């Protein structure tokens, strides 16, 4: 699994479940092309977005749909989404975990990058 | 000052100085139109981006050029930039501070919205 | 103002107002001796804790009473309090700001140390 | 596993490996009694600190030795340690993950609490 997304809820102290995630990759014309999408499981994890073959070098954007998540809990949050933009695989294949910790008016994101 | 941006450095324990910041407003066709920009000061702050008259309700994006900041310090970073996307809403408090705390492989952002 | 404490609320997007803060200094027998305390202001800030003369090198602990803050808002929190423990060092920059961003099950803290 | 500690490094984008962790429990006389200790593995996780039987109701302090961690990387950090203090098991047994994300002058901690 070359790209995994994990989302946690800082209000409830739990995984953030059923969070929609859309991944985009910058094309040669500088536009953001849809790359993969999914939603977090009961563990707050999203697996299976892509494959080693498909996940080539590029600039990727991981958009985490935080607003939809919060509204369903009765909270009117600040942000539209959390966006995470990074260059991937420019020194060869790596495995990326993109993690996000969510609050209604704040979020934090970190990456764990490992070499297979 | 309806919109202020503040940036801090979690590696050095300091304001993040001379960081480029660009603000965009979402247009009717869903594209991002340049709205305001500047560089953070010695206190890590960027004031004077807009005025009450110009800062109407709508969706805004604040892009913070974190990659260039880390590169200038000789530190290899993860993100191309930090992006903060939010709706300005007239019912809520009037002044928005978008703050960001930067590390090479992580960032955190919060909004302080007050009267 | 060699030591300032600033507290923000990640749920409401606001300063954390009227939060009790206690500062302790580590004594020679390893016990924590009360040093200074106060409540955060309407801007989430606590100034005037100590003076240059009194704030000598040593290990300090800042305890932020987060549990009472959340309980007053009707929100069930995880932590008893947030604790920030650090060494004051004379070589470094002179003014210390200990900042904390609070959520019910999480908190983040940073130091901004400047001249 | 009723209590697990996970530590990540925000400078390197990796697990924080070999981080010492000491857990204390408040005694009846209000002193902090040593409860369990260990260090994080290659995954940044510390398992096996305690058992369901031993981990009774109480106020617990998880002290993560961040200063020692950073000095070994050549960084003179701000904090002595990160302390995480919480009441546990007061509504019956729960499973607790205490996570911490470390930078030289900052750290963030969150808890994931689940009901077995
Ligand atoms: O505190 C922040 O700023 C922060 C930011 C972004 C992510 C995280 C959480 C990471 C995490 C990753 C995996 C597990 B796991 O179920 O083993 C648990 C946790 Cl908490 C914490
Ligand atoms: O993102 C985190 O994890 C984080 C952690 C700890 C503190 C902060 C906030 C810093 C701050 C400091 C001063 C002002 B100010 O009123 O000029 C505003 C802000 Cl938001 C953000």
């Amino acid at each position: 699994c070359p790209l995994m997304v994990k989302v946690l809820d800082a209000v409830r102290g739990s995984p953030a479940i059923n969070v929609a995630v859309h991944v985009f990759r910058k094309a040669a014309d500088d536009t953001w092309e849809p790359f993969a999408s999914g939603k977090t499981s009961e563990s707050g994890e999203l697996h299976g977005l892509t494959t080693e073959e498909e996940f080539v070098e590029g600039i990727y954007k991981v958009e985490i749909d935080t607003k939809s998540y919060w509204k369903a809990l009765g909270i009117s949050p600040f942000h539209e989404h959390a966006e995470v933009v990074f260059t991937a695989n420019d020194s060869g294949p790596r495995r990326y975990t993109i993690a996000a910790l969510l609050s209604p008016y704040s979020y934090s994101t970190t990456a764990v990058v490992t070499n297979p």
